[PDB]
């Protein structure tokens, strides 16, 4: 039969900001690939792990699809990477957090994931807030994976690089409020604050700081790459720097780059299926994980037919094999044990400077 892939994207709940440019870049993907007709099946998990679980399971025994691709955040993709592997179903994963494909294990070997890992942009921003000569930073991240890998790193970078952090406050993505873990930061009197979130919710910590008289640097992730963070968080967070994707910094970059190329492809592919309307970043982390799938369907299509195991056992196999590819998401190296495929190098430091994301450095 035809190649089926299926996704699974946080298009409500706290995650919107992310999902819903995934949701609207299912309409620029290719009907056809390897001359083998491709149908998409797309479901919205609302942000929430076990309506993940349920949609994959529903694509993988009911749909059988070759490929998942899914979710948008880390506490909803990491019950995916357990399914996915007992189905012997390669997963895409859109999210950030180091844990979900590393470090390699017999699951993990299923998992694929285009966006940078999290250690690599926390020891990035890490090396930056260094340099600037602050000495004491705050920290306020989400209460789940995708924060607390923020705080891990940043805190045994730390003492390394001369600065401490003087705070561990958390909060969960829909609170109202972070007064309470606000004013304890602002109490320690840091140089600086590092928030750990994503989404339009990492405008409130932002926003509460600088209404409670917080008036150093504050630093985010890329996380927060979305214009509706900019729209959102307005004067509050303008100056908000954090380490992020080629994407961000594109039109800071040489007309030839390879990250232009990639990006105009996406920009327009998207534009032509949602009225001229142009995308945030969050939809190319689905746009990114179909590079990778096209990419392997040949190969993939000598070896069986899609619709059976060996078909996607094939998929597994070639994208395994992935080398010297720019992606939006930066310049990826696959091998056995690294199914993330960055260094360092793919590493920007991204401010936001009157109302655009601008590359920094
Ligand atoms: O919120 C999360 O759990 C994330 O993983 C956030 C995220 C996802 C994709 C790119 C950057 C940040």
């Amino acid at each position: 039969a035809e190649i089926k892939i299926g996704i699974t994207m946080s298009a409500s709940g706290p995650g919107a900001a992310l999902g819903q440019p995934q949701s609207k870049t299912v309409a620029a993907l290719p009907k056809e690939i390897g001359g083998e007709k491709v149908t998409y099946f797309a479901l919205d998990d609302e942000s929430d792990p076990t309506k993940a679980a349920q949609n994959a399971r529903k694509l993988l025994s009911e749909e059988k699809v070759d490929v998942l691709i899914g979710s948008s955040l880390t506490p909803v993709s990491l019950p995916l990477i357990d399914i996915a592997a007992e189905a012997k179903t390669p997963l895409m994963t859109m999210a950030a957090a180091a844990i979900l494909v590393a470090p390699m294990d017999e699951r993990r070997k299923w998992v694929y994931k285009v966006v940078p890992n999290d250690d690599i942009m926390a020891e990035a921003i890490g090396k930056y807030i260094a340099k600037t000569g602050a000495k004491k930073v705050g920290y306020i991240g989400f209460s789940d994976a995708y924060g607390e890998g923020y705080y891990k790193v940043l805190a045994a970078a730390a003492p390394k690089l001369g600065f401490e952090l003087t705070t561990h406050e958390v909060y969960a993505r829909s609170d109202a409020s972070v007064t309470g873990q606000v004013l304890k930061i602002i109490a320690t009197k840091p140089d600086a604050v590092f928030i750990a979130s994503a989404g339009t919710p990492a405008v409130l910590p932002q926003k509460a700081l600088r209404e409670r008289g917080f008036k150093g640097a504050i630093y985010q992730t890329h996380g927060v790459a979305t214009e509706e963070f900019i729209k959102l968080g307005g004067k509050d967070v303008e100056g908000a720097i954090f380490a992020g994707e080629a994407f961000s910094g594109a039109e800071d970059m040489p007309a030839d780059s390879p990250f232009r190329k990639v990006k105009a492809r996406f920009v327009d592919a998207y534009k032509a299926a949602n009225g001229g309307a142009a995308p945030t970043i969050f939809g190319v982390h689905l746009w990114d994980s179909m590079t990778l799938v096209e990419n392997a369907i040949p190969a993939a299509l000598k070896a069986a037919k899609p619709g059976t195991p060996e078909f996607r056992a094939a998929i597994r196999d070639q994208i395994e094999k992935s080398k010297d590819l720019a992606l939006n998401n930066g310049l990826s190296n696959m091998t056995p044990d690294n199914h993330n495929g960055y260094d360092e190098r793919s590493a920007f430091l991204i401010e936001i400077r009157d109302g655009a994301f601008r590359l920094k450095q």
